[PDB]
């Protein structure tokens, strides 16, 4: 029911620069997997959820740009999808929740869009992203720093790190405000 608000016009303003690889039929697919995305909480907790979610998607994909680490210096688990999604561990979980093969082909998540969406939904719920921005009372920095507080909460003002949560919170707040919802006072981390 979140595609009445986020429609495909509003999806294509938000990501006017998306790599073509990312498309809202696939969002869409991903997201029926996890049924209670966008549709928790009143209507006005719906639409923070989706702006939430596209909100911090914008600021870790570069707007739907970023599809795999350029140059990776680690593992075979490099950065991948919407969320960037990293690490050993990260790849097993959401494999095994996914019922999918991301330990020992985690190419997948930079070749599948579907895919792809699907490990940034999955961290959404598994991390609880979701619990947190649909909370009463909501909590926008809730998923702030589940994301990425290691390096982006509790930096000082002039920082990196806080620079990019600031950019998360421009997002989301612009999301909120296409969509005509209050994003909430508990913003920043």
């Amino acid at each position: 029911s979140w595609t009445s608000f986020v429609t495909p016009a509003v999806f294509e303003g938000w990501f006017p620069n998306r790599n073509p690889f990312y498309t809202y039929d696939g969002l869409v697919s991903a997201s029926n997997g996890y049924p209670e995305f966008g549709t928790t909480g009143s209507l006005d907790d719906q639409k923070r959820e989706l702006a939430a979610f596209l909100g911090n998607i914008n600021q870790a994909s570069g707007g739907l740009q970023f599809i795999q680490e350029q140059n990776p210096q680690s593992d075979q688990y490099y950065g991948r999808g919407p969320i960037q999604l990293s690490w050993n561990y990260n790849y097993g979980e959401a494999g095994a929740d996914l019922g999918l093969d991301l330990l020992n082909n985690p190419d997948l998540v930079a070749q599948d869009s579907t895919v792809a969406w699907r490990t940034a939904l999955w961290f959404w719920m598994k991390r609880d992203c979701h619990g947190a921005i649909t909370a009463s009372p909501p909590s926008f920095s809730g998923t702030i720093r589940i994301i990425n507080g290691g390096l982006e909460c509790n930096q000082p003002a002039g920082s990196i790190g806080n620079m990019q949560m600031e950019n998360r919170v421009t997002y989301y707040t612009q999301f909120c405000q296409t969509l005509g919802v209050d994003p909430g006072t508990d913003l920043r981390c």
